[PDB]
């Protein structure tokens, strides 16, 4: 309307869901399973953002170095299977929406905004995540970590949704909460909000220098008109 953005586009983990609690429980049950020691949640936070291959990576690593026990290739299989089997099970258990998304998504839609996820947690977890809490009709374009052969933080992504869309990077707006977001948006030419309530190593947002950095979801709306 009275911006330049056609298209606004979200992360998913940290941005719209706090998904920490659940990815926790279910990493941590699949370490008991293969007698690992587990993780606390702040812990279990820093492997967050680069997929779920990474993740289990960085938690099986840990855990082996606190424990001076190693796993076997078929045991750090078997670790992914059942963290798989856990977290499918526990999408909505725990996990929250971040305070105001559903309201403020619904806003973004009323004015016309094309909306889209695009993150690095599997691509199968994506839109049953996003139906358990009644958004899913919001977006027009969900993007996980198997969707295409480079994830965030290329720039990849953005060209995807500037080609099928038919857009300049500069008509789309990004809304994430790790470096992971805020790099891929500098990199392929799109604004980019950093929220800091997310997931992010432990650095703060404003270290990756997004356009703005935001408290609150609903502070985009100041944004976007
Ligand atoms: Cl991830």
């Amino acid at each position: 309307g009275m911006t330049q953005f056609k298209l606004i586009g979200f992360d998913l983990d940290g941005t719209l869901v706090n998904s920490l609690p659940d990815l926790a429980l279910s990493i941590n049950s699949a370490l008991k399973d293969v007698n690992l020691p587990q993780a606390s949640e702040n812990l279990v936070m820093t492997w967050i953002g680069n997929g779920a291959d990474v993740l289990s990576q960085r938690a099986v690593d840990w855990a082996c170095k606190q424990a001076e026990k190693e796993l076997t290739e078929d045991e750090f299989k078997y670790f992914k299977r059942q963290f798989g089997f856990y977290y499918g099970e526990n999408l909505c258990n725990i996990s929250r929406l971040y305070p105001n998304v559903k309201e403020t998504l619904e806003a973004l839609k009323a004015q016309g905004y094309i909306l889209a996820v695009v993150t690095n947690k599997p691509t199968k977890h994506v839109q049953p995540i996003l139906t358990a809490f009644g958004i899913d009709h919001l977006f027009s374009e969900m993007l996980g970590g198997q969707s295409l052969p480079e994830i965030k933080p290329h720039p990849a992504p953005f060209y995807y949704l500037c080609g099928k869309f038919g857009l300049y990077p500069k008509q789309i707006l990004f809304v994430g909460d790790s470096q992971n977001d805020i790099f891929a948006a500098h990199s392929a030419g799109c604004a980019v909000v950093g929220l800091t309530y997310g997931y992010n190593y432990n650095i703060p947002i404003a270290q990756s220098k997004p356009d703005w950095i935001f408290d609150d979801f609903a502070d985009i709306l100041k944004i976007t008109q």
